[PDB]
C-alpha cells in the first residue's frame, strides 16, 4: 500500500534475505563508496524517456521523412541512425538542421523523482549523456551546486570540486548542432576536436568506482569505454557496476561474458516480476533497495548488532576521555545524549539498534547465541561505554547519580611527582607524547618544543594518526605561545624582572620563524588521509586555538538561555528537581577533556568559561533569600544550593582572580555557602606551600614558571578564609605566608590584611603566635638600617601589626624582643620609633630603658607622643602646658579675629583637645572658658550647648577612633543629630551614611 | 632586492603576482626537474654512461657524447648482458646518502598543490618529514586506486625507492619510444593536472624530450584557451630575445635568473636563492609602488558586496585580516599591517581634491563609490586624528517600527526586482508566522540561480530552513495544550504542507554552505561565515555579546564619584547593540530563544546606570549623556521584556524618574498598535499564528506608562482599546483595573475617560444581568474596583444607563444586581433609596462591603456577634484534619477581621477567646508572643494606613521589629524598605 513500507518493507526485506552473495556484496561496496564520498555516477538517456523527453529515433524518423518525402518502412538500421542526418547535413544545409532542432527541443518537462533518487546519494562527480538540462534541473532545485562543463574553457575555468560533464555539450550556446556532438564525423573525430574532456573522463574513470545506470547493452559509448579499458593490465583495476533493467531475463553466457569483460551486473528483471513498460517501477525498485540499504541492520542471532557499532566505535578507542556530547556527532544526529547518561531515539528512522545492544547488555542471558569474537567485540564496547559513563536508555531513567574524577597529575599540582615521572627514560611513542604535555606548562618550553619535534619526526607510522594532529596542534599552539611569551617579557622590561631574563637565545627564535612561516592549519579540512577523515570527525574543531573553541559557542549561548530561569529574584517558590545549576556544572566539568589537552589554563580566554559559569552559579542567589522577603513556604534558613567540592574549590583557586573575586564577595555570603571535603583542601593548600616555599628558598630560571603559579597563590589563599584549616597546617600555611612570599608582589598591609582574615577565621590558641613573633623580631633586626625603607599600599602602620597578637593575648610579651630593647643606645633613632610602635609588647624594664631615650619636652611632642602612642593618659603637667598654649591660642584667637582668617587647617589640635575632655579623660573646668575656638571643639566640650550650625557630617569619615559607640549613648541631643542623619541619607548616595545609619544607629 | 626590482617592470613583477595568487588560491603546481639534484650532489648520468661505454667500447669518450648517445648506449648493453649487470651498477652508483638542501624545505615553504618530480630520487620525498607535509606517492600505476591523500607525488619516470631492477625506471630508448603503453595511467592524470592547474617549471633542461613531448602536444591541441605555463630559466649565461621571442610565439613565458643577477657562474645556489626570494614576498607588501593604490587591491576587496547596504564594524576587521581595528564609535587603527597605509591613504585623499583631480576618472567614480559606501557606514576619520564619534542611530526597514497599513499596501503591490521579492517575502514573514507561499523563497532560489548577481540564493535558503525550523516549533506548541489554549483544534497549517516539508527539507546540509558555493563565492564572500553555519555559531549570536559579561564583571567602582552613566559605557554596550540591531534589515529575527532575550540583557545595565547621578557629584542635576530614551529604544524594551522583567526592573530601579524623548513618535507609535489592534479584532478570526507574539507586544505597551503625556484623542482611543476589545484570556477584570490604575495615575483623568469607564461598567452590567455568567478575577479584584476608582477621584460621577435599571428592576433575582448592590454608592438617590429598601445588609459579605464604601462603619452588636458566630464556624472548620481545610488562602477574610482590632472597631474584647488559627496574622491580640518572621516583608509593604501614624509600634512592639526591615534592606534592593525605615515604625 501506498505511503507505508509494505512494497517497500518486509517484502524487501525478505528479498534482501534471498539475496545472493554478489548482489549483497555490490550493495555493501556500493553503500562503502556513497559513505566515503568516493561514488560518481554515469547517467545514461534511458531516464530521459521516463520524462518524455524527445528521442533521437524519432527526429532521424522526422529527417528520413522530409528527405525522401516518404519514410523507410521497418525498423531503422543503428548506422542509418548516424548516417541519415549526415547527408541531410551535407545537401539541404544548416539552416533546416537549424529549424528541426529548435522546433523538437524547446519543450521542458518535469523531473522524475529518479533524478532526486540518484541525487540524494552524495555522488562526488556526475557524468552524463543527455541534450538538456533535466539532472540539471534536478540538482538546482535540490540545492545542490555543479559546475557545467561542456566545452575546453569550461574546462580552463574551472570554479568548484563537483563536476557534471557533458559528453556532448548542452545548448546553452544556441541550438546550433556544430557545438553539439550529433554526427558521424562528430563521432569519428571525437578525440581529436574534444581532447580536454575525453582526458578528463578518462581520469575520472580509474579514480572512483563507476556505477552505470539507465544504459542498454551495445551502446557506443559503452562499447567505446569497454574497449579502452580492455586495453589495459587490469592489475588494480575497480570493476565498474552496472545496472540493466531490461523486461526479459537475462541469458546466462551473456553474463559470464561480461564479467569476464570486466563489469558486475546487478538485474532488476530478476528482482520482481513486472510489466514490461514499468521501467519507471524497476528503476525506482533499484533505488528503494540501494536506499533503504542504510536501514538495512536485520537482527539475529550473530549480526552486526554489535558488529556495526564496533566498527563505529572502533577508531575512537585511540581517546582517553572524549566527550558525551561529542557522540551525538558520530551518530550523525540519529540519538541525542545528556549529560546525566540516559540516550533518547529523536530524529531516528528504521532499527532501533541501540535499544538491542541495551537490552543485551543488561540481560546476563540471552548473549551465549552470539560468537566469540563478537563476544570479545560486545566486551570492549561495555567497557568503552561504561568508561565514558552511559547509564542506560532514556526510558529506563531514574538513580542519576554520577561523579567527576580527573586522572592528570597536572590538575592536582604534584610538583614533586610531576618532576619524578618527567625524568624516567622513554618507552613508546605515546608515553612520549604524555610526557611532552607533561613537559610544557612547567618552565622548559625549549625541550617541550624539541619532544613535539621528536615525535612529528617519526609519527606517520601510527595506525590512527590523531597522535600526528595532536602533535602538530601543540607545536602551533607552542609556536604562538611563545611568541606572545617574548612579547610580554619585552613589554615588560625591567620593570617585573630585576634582571630581563630572556627564555632563549635568538638562534632558536629565528630558526622557529623559519620552521612555522607560512603555516596556514587546515589539516583535516583540506588535506589529510580520506581513511581517517571519514573517522575522527570530532577532532574538526581542533585547529582553532583551544581545543574547544567552536564547542564553546554553544556554552556561551545556553549559558545566558538558562540564565534567562536561574538569575531572577522575583520567583520564590524554589526548584524542585532538574536543577540547571546542576546540568551547568556536569557540562562545564565534561569541559575538562584534561587527559589531551595543550595548556587549556593558559589561553585567557578558554578561562572565562571557569570566570563566567561559576560567577553565574554563584549569580544564583536570586534563588536565594526566596520566602524571607516573599511567604513563600516555611523554610526560612538561608542555606542556597551549590554543595561545592574540592574540584570547585581546585577551578576557583586556578582560574578565577583576586579582584573578581573580591567583586563576587561584594555580594554574596559564601561565609554562609557550606561546603564539604575539609580535609583535601587542606592538603592541596599545604602542597602549594611546600611548592612557594621550595621556589623561593633558592630561585633560579624559573621566570617561565613564575607567571601563573604566582597567581595561584592569591586565589588560594584569599579564598582559603571561607575554608576553615586545621591548626597543624595553619603552621604551615603562615610560614609559607610571612617570609618565603616575594617582597615586591606583596608588601606588609596586604600581608597583614590577609593575615587577620585567616586569624578571624580560624583561631590561633599558642602556635602560630610564636611565628608572628619571630617574623616581629625579623622585621627589628631589617629596621637596623636607618636608610632601609618599604613601600606600603595602605599603610605603613605597625600598630595593629602586633596589635592583632596583643588581641589574641592580652599578658603577651615579647622577651627576645626585650633583651633586644636593653641591648641598644640612642644612636638608631628609626630603631627607637619602630620600638615605641612595639610599646605594648614590651616588658616594664624594656619601657624604663627605652624612656630613657627620648621624651615630651614640648605641646607637639606630647602629640606626637599620641600619634605613636607614647602617653595614653599624659599629668596634669602635661594638661596645663597644653593649658597654657591653649590660652596662647586665646590670646592669639583674638589676634587672629582682627586680622580675619580662621587659621585651623594645621595645628587642629583643638578637636583633638576636645576629644578627651569629652572622652572624660581630663577633668577640668578650664577648657570651658576657651569655649568657641572651633566647631569640633564646641561639638565636644559643650554638647549641651554647642550650635548645630556647621553642618558637617563629612567628620563621620573620621569617626572610627572617636567611638560614636560611646557616644550613642551618650549625645544629649539624639534626636537633633539623627536628623541631620535622615537629611543626608535622603540627599546623598553615599554608602558611609548608611553605615553610621547601622554601626551606631536603629 | 627593491634595488634590483627598480627595473623589474617588464613583464615579470605581474608574474610574481600571478604566481601569487594562484598560490593563494591553491592552483599553483611545481615542476622540479635534475638541477635541484645537482645542488644536492646527486650522481649524474653522464658519469653512467661514461662507465657504460668504459665497460664494452673500452677507453673513455674522448669526443663528446650526443643526445642520442645519451640514450642508446645503454640499450646496446642491455642486448649483450644480462640485467645482473644492471643492477649491480646502479647499487653502486645509488646505494649513497645525500644531505636534503634548503632548496627542498623552500620549495615545500611555498606550499605547492602538487608536485611532479621527473628525476629519480628520494630527497624531496624524505624533505616532507622535516616539514611534516603529508603526500601520497604515485610511483606507476600499480597504486593509482589507492589514493591516500589529495595531496600528490607523482614519479614520471618512476624511482629506485623499490628500483633495484631496471624494469622499475624508464631509461634506455625502448621504454622512451613505447612509454604510454608501458604507463598509460599516468600519462592522462599528468595531462589533466597540467590541464587544470598553473603549472611553473623550476630547475629544468629547456632542451629535454619530455619538455619537447610536452610542447608538441599542448599548442598541438589547443590554440588560445590555453593559461601558458611558467618556466624558470637558470643558466650563466644572458638570454637574448630571438629564442626569447620564439618561445613566446610557442606558448610558454620565460623568467631568466640572469636578468635579477649575474654573480657567478658555478654559484646556482645564488641564482637560485635569488629567483625564489623574488617570489617568497607572496604579495603580501610593496606588490605595487604606483599611485591611485586606492583603486585596487581594495576595491576589488571592499566593494564586490555592495548591494547590502548595512555592513557591521566588526565586520570590517575580518574583511581586511584584522590588519585594522575597526571601533564600534568609527574609527581605525593598523594592527598588523606591514608596509603602506593604504587606508591612511585613502583617508588623505578624501578631503584634498586638488590630489583628486589627478585620479582617472573612472578611478574617481569608483573612489566617490567607496567613500559614498564608508559613508553610509559611518566610518568618517582615523583614531589618530579624530575625538568623539557619537551619532544618531536609525532604521530605515518599516517593520521596525511598527507600520502596517503601509506594509499590506505594499503586500497587495507586485515585486518585479529580485531584491523586491526578498522584501516582499520577509514582510510576508512578518505578517503571517507561516507563509501561505514559501515557495517565493523556492522562486528566489530558481531566478538567483539564473541570474549573476548571486549571494542570494545563500541568504534564502538560511530563511527558508529558519522558517521550517519555526514552523515545526509551532507544530510543537500545537500539541493538545495548543488546542485548549486557542480554543480548539485551530490546526491553521494544514497537512500537506508538513507533508511536503518534511520531504523536501530531510537530509538537508546545514553542516555547511560553503562547500556548495564555488571557490570565488567563498573567498569574497567569506564574511558571511558568520551566520553561514548557524548551528549555535559564534560571532553572529553571543560571541562579541558575551563581552557583556566583563563589564558585567567591570560594574564594581570604587569610592562613589565614579560613574557608570557619563563614560564610555555608551560605547561597545549602546552603540554596540545598535549596530547589531540589523545587519543587513533582511535577515530573520524570526528566531526569538536567544536574541530577544538577550535584548534584555542589554537596556539593563543603562537601566542601572540611572541612579540619578547622586553620587557622582553632590547635586543630582549633574549638567553629558542624558538618557533621553528616544522611540527606538523603546520599542526595544516594549517589543524583548516580559511582565516579570519589568516587575523587577521597577523593583530596584529608578523608573518615573527617567525621561524619555521623541514623546509625540511614542504617542504615535501606542496610537497606531492600539487601533491596528481593535482593526484585527474585527479584521479576521484569532490568526494566532501572528496573534501568539504580537499580544505579548501590546501587553508590554499598556503596563508602560507615567512616561508620556497622553493625547486627549489617543488616550480616549488607547482607552478604547480596553473597551471590552482585548481578548479577557489575557487580560481579567483584575488584570485590566490593575494597567488602568497604572495609566493615568499621573494624569488628570479628563471627563472623556469618564465616560469611557462609565460605558465599559455598562457593558459589565449587561454581562452580570446574565444571570449565569459570573465575574472571574485571578487576582480577587471585583468589578467594584472600578466604581471605587472612579468617584474618589472626580466628584458628581452619576450615569443614566443603569440607574433606571435599578429604578426599574423587576425584583427577579439578586445575583444579576449584585454588581448594583455593590455600586449602590454610586447609584442614585432614588434607585439607592429603592434599592436599599429591597435588600438589607447581614451577611458577613454585605457588611465588609458595607464598611469598605457607603453604609458606616461602626454597626450593631448583633453584626459583630455575627461575625463572631463565623469565626465559631472557622473554628468547626477542628474537622480540618490537616486535608487542605487548614489552608485559609482561598477565603481571606480573617485577617481582615484583625484589621477590625487595633484599629477601635470593636465593642467588646471577645475576640481572646478565639485564639486565631492564622499564624500569620495573630499577633494583633498578642503582641508580645509572635511566631518566628510572623509578619512577612511583602505584608509588610502591602498596607499604607495600619500604621496610623507610626503607632503601629509606637503603642508596642518598639523594638525588635525593625530588625527584620533592616537585614530586608541590607540584604535585599527595594526602596518602600527604605521608606518603612525612614518613618522607624513597621
Amino acid at each position: 500500500v501506498d505511503l507505508e513500507s509494505k512494497r517497500y518493507g518486509e517484502k524487501l526485506k525478505e528479498v534482501f534475505l534471498m539475496l545472493d552473495n554478489n548482489v549483497v556484496e555490490c550493495i555493501k561496496e556500493i553503500t562503502e563508496s556513497s559513505r566515503n564520498g568516493k561514488l560518481v555516477f554515469f547517467v545514461g538517456a534511458g531516464v530521459s524517456t521516463l520524462s518524455d523527453y524527445p528521442q533521437w529515433w524519432r527526429l532521424v524518423d522526422k529527417y528520413h521523412e522530409e528527405l525522401y518525402g516518404s519514410p523507410k518502412k521497418g525498423n531503422y538500421s543503428s548506422d542509418e541512425y548516424l548516417r541519415i542526418p549526415q547527408i541531410f547535413y551535407n545537401v539541404k544545409g544548416e539552416m533546416a538542421f537549424d529549424g528541426i532542432l529548435k522546433d523538437f527541443f524547446q519543450v521542458d518537462k518535469p523531473t522524475n523523482p529518479i533524478h532526486d533518487k540518484i541525487l540524494a546519494m552524495n555522488p562526488a562527480h556526475v557524468i552524463t549523456t543527455n541534450y538538456d538540462n533535466l539532472i540539471d534541473t534536478a540538482c538546482w532545485k535540490r540545492g545542490k551546486y555543479f559546475s557545467v562543463i561542456s566545452a575546453e574553457e569550461d574546462v580552463a575555468n574551472a570554479t568548484s570540486s563537483r563536476y557534471l560533464l557533458k559528453v556532448h555539450g548542452d545548448f546553452r550556446k544556441g541550438f546550433k548542432g556544430e557545438n553539439v556532438v550529433l554526427k558521424e564525423d562528430d563521432y569519428l573525430n571525437y578525440d581529436q576536436n574534444y581532447p580536454l574532456i575525453s582526458n578528463l573522463m578518462k581520469t575520472i574513470i580509474a579514480t572512483h568506482t563507476i556505477v552505470f545506470i539507465g544504459y542498454g547493452l551495445g551502446d557506443y559509448n559503452i562499447n567505446m569505454l569497454l574497449n579502452w579499458v580492455r586495453k589495459l593490465q587490469k592489475d588494480s583495476f575497480h570493476k565498474p557496476f552496472f545496472i540493466r533493467t531490461d523486461p526479459s531475463p537475462i541469458e546466462n553466457e551473456t553474463l559470464i561474458y561480461y564479467e569476464n569483460k570486466g563489469l558486475r551486473i546487478i538485474d532488476a528483471a530478476s528482482l520482481i516480476d513486472s510489466n514490461e513498460y514499468d521501467y519507471l517501477e524497476r528503476y525506482s525498485a533499484v533505488m528503494d533497495l540501494l536506499i533503504e540499504s542504510q536501514e538495512n541492520k536485520f537482527i539475529t542471532k550473530d549480526d552486526e548488532v554489535i558488529d556495526y557499532i564496533y566498527g563505529k566505535i572502533s577508531p575512537l578507542f585511540a581517546l582517553q576521555y572524549i566527550r558525551k556530547i561529542d557522540l551525538k556527532h558520530v551518530f550523525e544526529y540519529d540519538y541525542h545524549f545528556e549529560v546525566n547518561g540516559t540516550v533518547v531515539r529523536h530524529k531516528n528512522k528504521g532499527f532501533g539498534y541501540m535499544e538491542r545492544f541495551f537490552e543485551l547488555k543488561e540481560s546476563c542471558d540471552e548473549r551465549s547465541k552470539l560468537s566469540k569474537k563478537q563476544y570479545e567485540r560486545f566486551n570492549a564496547l561495555f567497557n568503552f561505554f561504561e568508561k565514558n559513563g552511559v547509564i542506560c536508555m532514556a526510558k529506563d531513567a531514574g538513580t542519576l547519580n554520577t561523579s567527576i574524577e580527573i586522572n592528570s597529575l597536572a590538575y592536582h599540582g604534584k610538583y614533586d611527582v610531576m618532576k619524578k615521572f618527567i625524568e624516567e627514560q622513554s618507552v613508546s611513542i605515546e608515553d612520549d607524547y604524555k610526557k611532552a604535555f607533561f613537559l610544557a606548562c612547567l618552565g622548559r618550553w625549549e625541550e617541550s618544543y624539541d619532544l613535539y619535534s621528536n615525535i612529528i619526526l617519526n609519527s606517520i607510522d601510527e595506525s590512527n594518526g590523531c597522535v600526528y594532529y595532536l602533535s602538530q596542534i601543540n607545536r602551533y599552539r607552542i609556536y604562538q605561545s611563545i611568541t606572545q611569551a617574548v612579547t610580554q617579557f619585552n613589554g615588560l622590561g625591567l620593570l617585573t624582572f630585576g634582571r630581563h631574563y630572556k627564555p632563549f637565545t635568538d638562534e632558536f627564535l629565528a630558526r622557529i620563524e623559519r620552521e612555522m612561516t607560512n603555516f596556514n592549519i587546515d589539516d583535516l579540512f583540506n588535506g589529510m588521509p580520506f581513511e581517517f577523515q571519514k573517522k575522527y570527525k570530532i577532532l574538526e574543531f581542533l585547529s582553532d586555538n583551544q581545543f574547544l573553541y567552536d564547542d564553546t559557542v554553544k556554552l556561551f549561548e545556553l549559558t545566558n538561555k538558562v540564565r534567562s530561569e536561574m538569575s531572577e529574584g522575583s520567583y520564590s517558590f524554589g526548584m524542585s528537581s532538574d536543577i540547571v545549576v546542576l546540568l551547568r556544572l556536569y557540562d562545564n566539568l565534561r569541559f575538562l577533556y584534561e587527559n589531551c589537552l595543550w595548556s587549556v589554563s593558559f589561553h585567557e580566554f578558554h578561562q572565562y568559561i571557569r570566570n563566567s559559569m561559576s560567577l553565574l552559579i554563584e549569580k544564583a542567589e536570586y534563588e536565594r533569600t526566596r520566602d524571607i522577603d516573599e511567604l513563600g513556604f516555611s523554610f526560612f534558613g538561608k542555606k542556597s544550593g551549590f554543595f561545592m567540592e574540592y574540584y570547585d574549590f581546585v577551578n576557583i583557586s586556578r582560574h578565577f582572580k583576586i579582584d573578581d573575586i573580591k567583586n563576587l564577595e561584594r555580594s554574596c555570603s559564601i561565609d554562609k555557602i557550606r561546603f564539604g571535603e575539609q580535609e583535601k583542601i587542606e592538603e592541596y593548600l599545604v602542597g602549594i606551600a611546600e611548592e612557594i616555599t621550595k621556589q623561593f628558598s633558592a630561585n633560579g630560571m624559573n621566570v617561565v614558571f613564575y607567571t601563573q603559579f604566582i597567581s595561584e597563590a592569591k586565589a588560594a589563599l584569599y579564598f582559603a578564609k571561607y575554608v576553615k584549616l586545621s591548626e597543624e597546617g595553619l603552621g604551615k600555611i603562615v610560614k609559607a605566608l610571612l617570609f618565603y612570599f616575594p617582597e615586591r608582589d606583596l608588601d606588609i598591609g596586604k600581608r597583614y590584611v590577609w593575615l587577620e582574615r585567616l586569624t578571624k577565621c580560624n583561631e590561633l590558641p599558642k602556635s602560630i603566635i610564636s611565628i608572628i613573633d619571630d617574623f616581629l623580631v625579623l622585621q627589628a633586626e631589617k629596621h637596623i638600617d636607618q636608610n632601609y625603607s618599604e613601600v606600603s599600599s595602605n599603610g605603613l602602620y605597625s600598630r595593629d601589626y602586633g596589635a592583632l597578637i596583643k588581641h589574641f593575648e592580652k599578658n603577651f610579651i615579647s622577651k627576645r624582643l626585650s633583651e633586644i630593647t636593653l641591648c641598644l643606645t640612642q644612636d638608631k633613632q628609626k630603631q627607637i620609633d619602630f620600638l615605641f610602635k612595639l610599646l605594648p609588647l614590651l616588658s616594664t624594664n624594656a619601657k624604663s630603658h627605652l624612656l630613657s631615650f627620648k621624651s615630651v619636652e614640648n605641646i607637639n611632642d606630647l602629640m606626637n607622643g599620641i600619634r605613636i602612642g607614647l602617653i595614653d593618659e599624659f599629668t596634669p603637667e602635661h594638661e596645663e602646658l597644653i593649658i597654657e598654649y591653649l590660652e596662647t591660642r586665646k590670646v592669639n584667637y583674638i589676634v587672629e579675629k582682627e586680622k580675619g582668617i580662621q587659621t585651623f587647617s594645621s595645628n587642629d589640635y583643638m578637636s583633638t583637645f576636645g576629644i578627651w575632655y569629652f572622652l572624660e579623660e581630663i577633668n577640668n573646668s578650664k577648657m570651658e572658658e576657651f569655649i568657641g575656638m572651633d566647631d569640633q571643639y564646641d561639638f565636644f566640650v559643650d554638647p549641651e550647648n554647642f550650635d548645630y550650625k556647621k553642618f558637617i557630617p563629612s567628620w563621620l569619615k573620621n569617626y572610627n577612633d572617636k567611638l560614636l559607640g560611646k557616644i550613642a549613648g551618650n549625645k544629649h541631643m539624639k534626636h537633633h543629630v539623627i536628623e541631620v542623619l535622615k537629611e543626608r541619607v535622603k540627599n546623598s548616595n553615599d554608602k558611609r551614611y548608611l553605615e553610621i545609619l547601622m554601626n551606631y544607629f536603629i
